[PDB]
């Protein structure tokens, strides 16, 4: 082998993130205004925008989930805190009008109670939000909720970044796949622990698991721009969790930070402070926009068909 | 496949830019200053130097035009004022001398009075100036005026990054073709979209579709420094279209801008001030005759048959 | 050859370092509390965390030595002082309980008188410590030390980063082979002398040749988080040596230098203070028991399994 | 072809740059203290230490050249000057001793006459020294010095960059052939004629066409530690021109610059002051016979049999 070794199979495969590559212009028939931008978040559950915010308590709480889903995305409630709290922030949104929401649940003891107190308070989809969903536990998780809230909740699973990991979790029974693990994120998992995968690969890997059995794949971190978007759409997802480019909107939790003369909120680090959030959602569906013209895609299931072209370090 | 999924056609190609390359000496008889610059604008135009200033309005109004076309070269007059004032500087061109000049249009509404105005004014070159030139609407309005004005005016199609794109430019009756989709430039359609094309293989593919129909190629975008030129002109471009090399001129729109005691012009951010368009050209040329001495290129025919080396990051 | 010249070995492989690489995450039923990190320093050997301190001045004395054995791991003395005070140095980790110690001899006039006053302080290991082992003289101190001492004291030898090299040392009958040739370090063996070897590529070389004779491998050098000793184990590395990542504790010789109101230790340059060696290999420890889990491997043995992605500059 | 076009020769190679590439370590018997450092300069004269100072008026004038021979290298004096001083300059030089030296002529109308002055005042070598020695002009002048001075004076050639340039220097009868053009110098070749070849691949190709007729090869450019002669040397040159590792030293023509407390000399840029020739000359000499050890070289032609490794971005 000529990276070293005499096992072919070590090195797995060449991990590409979104800064390897860019969409390839095509045949357009397709103005940016008129692209449809609608994407399944679940195998039931349309959304207008392809975009939620990240059960993340710097990111979504009632507010944020409120705002999203007036923009036509959802949020997904954080789970760091009491049960009957996030229990009250599902109801609070419920009642802002016929709004889809979401919320966070792990795999640990309390997770079963504060999944029924959400299905309770009305919840529309169940996020099975772990590290690494590619274990007993947790695919135990998301088949128990399906097999018993499965009628009228929508039950997404993550966070994986294999082929394999995803194949699990549609097995599971997951409606949704949630794919980031070390994808280039504020826990830096990468330098930490050593482990992860980069994020086109490990987007174009679990949609191999994920299409042939109608399940969405949500790309989870490591979005930084608006053009990241259309790159995780089109490496297959259906559509992009985002936290730090939200977590510096005026909707998210936290306080105004001033270092410097320069207006920032906090993220758990610190993100520029970006005004509303319709105005930062505006921006990014702008850019996904654009990218649909510019590949001929009348629908986020047409980008889903665009092509790539690596570039190098220079480019 | 290696970088994920199954379908080794997702990820099209590997991009180079010009930062990735270089071009090798070769056997020469040729020495700088005997090298003979000219090349073709499109198929019937000829320039003495194979430059032209970019049709936009921190760029490109009478003043540089004039100036281009008596430095060998031509300007593309922008669109990004009233038909009448744009016709109107056409006819100040055309009354400095015999001297060449290109007026772009668009393909909105008002874009065929505006052709119809700029050839009565006595433009030589219509450049169809658009994002995305693939595109039914694009290819029919360079078609129209080819069948319209083409006896009298030469029709421009742009911008392209693909042969697909290209070959439907060639199609559609386009006398010479524009190459720079996401090139690099200050609009970062990379960013904002996430797409683009590297110019180097842009340029590569473009020639493929275009030199045998004997279309000539205009390299638009990511030129940063004079070695750029001979990269573009060898990879088969036969001109370079520069704006952000021309925005520092005196010649440019726009007035002088001092920040920290250095100045500066705006390009629409801000580019160091050059002083005289006579200058900035005489250094890009001197840089293009070098690489012709050094290829053994003893016309732009020649150089388009140059060879290159990939070099990589640490080079 | 695309790189130039006919000779396809000139250039030999294609190094990758830790930088290159990320662990994959794969199939779990392992919590990072619960993972085993014992591993072999040696044939016969076994510590509980796999980690020793680099038998550097500036990192590895007696309170090293005796911080470190009560880590789980072991120091390894430097020689950089009198034989008889290197010894007492080991009399002095021996009577603070029964603790592993190792210490370095080279292959000097004075090496053997060294390695005789060290076996009689009690010493539990000694390292043949060299720039380059792939030579006849330190391939004849450890056999010579194997075959006098063998029975009582483990020998490792190195440094080594090929495989033939490692061969060698192993056909001489070390006990342990370190890895760490030009590994990117202080010393830069790479700048000065062009000499060196991408620490992943070595220990994937060094392990093709020591773990079918069931030689262990320490990775010495370049690790600079506690990611790295994941992905050095997981090429097949049973230890890591540490040295920058150490000499910023307070066992470390050397005192504390205040630069800029900011706290620093020595390091032969300097090193940002990093408090007790407890709390350093205690997230060290923590990152890796997190890879542990990500990759599903219960003990060290199943991470020297795992595989990776390469990434690339961008990610 | 992946990179664009349907032409593969188009990119004709990969180009290797020093710091893509570091030495392997082999088995060695060589103590660095012990090796040989003497290389062929050219066909006839052998070196004690394969280093030759540029012939660039900011690096060699007569001071230069006797420091350099006396430290077993040798210098080429610029001819930036007028023919009797150059020639006056040689003479100083030959009076100090019996001391080898250098001379650069060009292929100007002048360089004929300046070439016998030089001859006269007892020149040992002369270099024809252009940018671009692929030329029947340079060729001739090479050929026709061989014929008429080639008893008593050996001629070197250059610059080259590719194998087909090296061996129609080497059949103009050529006694060395120089490697640089585009090689990463102060001239910026690279920015400004967009030319150029990486120095490992440029050495690499001009070694397959001169080591098989027994002519030298002087790596010339782009050297910036000493790790980078070992290199250089590796890749099958036997000698390394020095012009910004040089420019800094005592014996360089030029004044002390004094700027932020720090001192310069100028190069044309300026480089750090150094100190005498003599402890550069250690220095470098001192990472060469380091290479050496490392590679179990105990000659100057057993290193240019060592192998790489190429390293990435993150190496
Ligand atoms: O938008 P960014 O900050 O790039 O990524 C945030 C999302 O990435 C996923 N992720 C994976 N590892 C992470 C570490 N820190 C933050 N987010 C992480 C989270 O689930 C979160 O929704
Ligand atoms: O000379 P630069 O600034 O690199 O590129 C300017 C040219 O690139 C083309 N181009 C393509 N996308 C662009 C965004 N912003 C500016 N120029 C762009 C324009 O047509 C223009 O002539
Ligand atoms: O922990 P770092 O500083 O990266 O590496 C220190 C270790 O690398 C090995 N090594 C190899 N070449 C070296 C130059 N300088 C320091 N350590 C080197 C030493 O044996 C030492 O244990
Ligand atoms: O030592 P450096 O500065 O890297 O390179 C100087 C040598 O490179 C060669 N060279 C080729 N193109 C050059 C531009 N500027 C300076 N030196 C160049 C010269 O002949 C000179 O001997």
């Amino acid at each position: 082998v000529p990276t070293g070794g005499d096992d072919p199979t070590k090195i797995a495969m060449l991990g590409l993130t979104f800064d390897d590559v860019l969409l390839l212009p095509a045949a357009s028939d397709v103005l940016p205004a008129n692209a449809d931008t609608s994407s399944q978040l679940t195998k039931k559950i349309r959304l207008k925008v392809p975009l939620v915010s990240s059960a993340m308590d710097t990111v979504t709480e009632a507010r944020m989930a409120i705002a999203m889903a007036r923009a036509g995305g959802m949020g997904v409630l954080h789970r760091n805190l009491p049960v009957a709290e996030q229990a009250a922030q599902v109801e609070t949104v419920k009642r802002s009008g016929g709004l889809l929401v979401g919320a966070a649940v792990g795999v640990g003891d309390d997770a079963w109670e504060r999944a029924m107190a959400l299905r309770d308070a009305g919840v529309d989809v169940l996020v099975v939000d772990t590290a690494h969903a590619h274990n007993r536990k947790v695919l135990d998780m998301v088949h128990r909720l399906k097999t018993t809230v499965g009628d009228e909740i929508e039950v997404v699973g993550g966070n994986v970044a294999t082929r394999a990991a995803a194949a699990a979790l549609v097995e599971a029974g997951a409606d949704a796949v949630k794919v980031g693990v070390g994808p280039g994120s504020i826990c830096t998992t990468r330098v930490v622990a050593g482990v992860g995968a980069p994020q086109i690969t490990a987007i174009l890997e679990a949609v191999a698991a994920c299409a042939p059995h109608g399940v969405p794949v949500i790309a989870d971190g490591g979005l930084q721009y608006s053009g990241d978007i259309a790159k995780a759409l089109a490496a297959g997802a259906s559509t992009a969790m985002l936290g730090s480019l939200l977590a510096g909107t005026a909707e998210s939790p936290g306080e105004l930070i001033l270092v410097n003369g320069k207006q920032f909120k906090s993220y758990r680090g610190r993100v520029p402070f970006r005004g509303p959030l319709s105005t930062v959602i505006h921006q990014l569906v702008g850019g996904l926009r654009a990218a649909m013209g510019y590949t001929g895609s009348a629908t986020i299931e047409e980008l889903q068909q665009a092509q790539f072209v690596q570039i190098t370090a220079a480019g």
